[PDB]
């Protein structure tokens, strides 16, 4: 093993930057606002955590993430939401396969 070569913080001050990108996508909006449960109907049902860009982010710098695992977690569920509770075929859905092939070549490419 002995692969790390990481740290405390380190670690999570990059996740802050892919984290900002993504949040400036044409296609990552569909998460940059909470889902207005109220509004939709019956979303919290379909999706058992609701997360969301906006929340993820105060949850990064309040320092929730302990490692990179955890802030990862909150991410991949950001877009897997999504493709369940959208559709291909909608907006939204459409958007959650274009940033989830960037997180995941914008996270290999910052570590791996």
């Amino acid at each position: 093993g002995s692969s790390g070569s990481s740290g405390d913080s380190k670690d999570l001050a990059l996740c802050s930057m892919i984290l900002t990108e993504m949040e400036t996508h044409e296609d990552a909006w569909p998460f940059l606002l909470p889902v207005n449960l109220k509004l939709v109907p019956g979303y919290k049902k379909v999706i058992k955590k609701p997360m969301d860009f906006s929340t993820i982010r105060e949850k990064l710098s309040s320092g929730q993430y302990p490692n990179l695992e955890t802030f990862a977690l909150d991410v991949r569920l950001v877009f897997d939401n999504c493709e369940t509770f959208n559709e291909d075929d909608s907006d939204i859905g459409r958007a959650g396969h274009n940033m989830r092939k960037y997180f995941e070549k914008k996270w290999t490419d910052t570590f791996k």
